[PDB]
């Protein structure tokens, strides 16, 4: 018989069901992911600026699967091969790992960890 639940291998794209929000990651294999962590609305905080509250920003880093997980529940799901071609794993593994600490910006970047994951694989070249 198939297996009962998946299993996540190098080159997968990791999607997370968050309480009321979904999250995306880049694993890499050895039970690691590579992701971005979301900004915030920081230098903008109610009744404060930027003289009275610092600022904040996003960056790509590396974590262990169960860590970057938590308590929310999740799922591989590989939609952008009917969109691209086959890229060599190697070489979207390697751009995530060129990607680990970069930064990016505040709130107003929105939705932006699936289009990050998915930069890896359509950015290839």
């Amino acid at each position: 018989m198939a297996s009962p639940h998946q299993e996540p291998k190098p080159g997968d794209l990791i999607e997370i069901f968050r309480l009321g929000y979904e999250h995306w990651a880049l694993y890499i294999g050895d039970g690691y992911v590579i992701h971005l962590a979301p900004p915030s609305e920081y230098p903008g905080a109610g009744s404060s600026s930027v003289f009275s509250v610092l600022s904040n920003s996003a960056e790509v880093k590396r974590e262990r699967l169960e860590d970057v997980v938590g308590g929310c529940c999740y799922r591989v799901n590989n939609s952008l091969d009917h969109e691209y071609q086959p890229r060599p794993v190697e070489v979207i593994i390697s751009s995530a790992k060129e990607m680990v600490g970069q930064k990016m910006k505040y709130s107003i970047v929105s939705r932006n960890c699936e289009h990050f994951v998915t930069q890896l694989r359509y950015g290839k070249s």
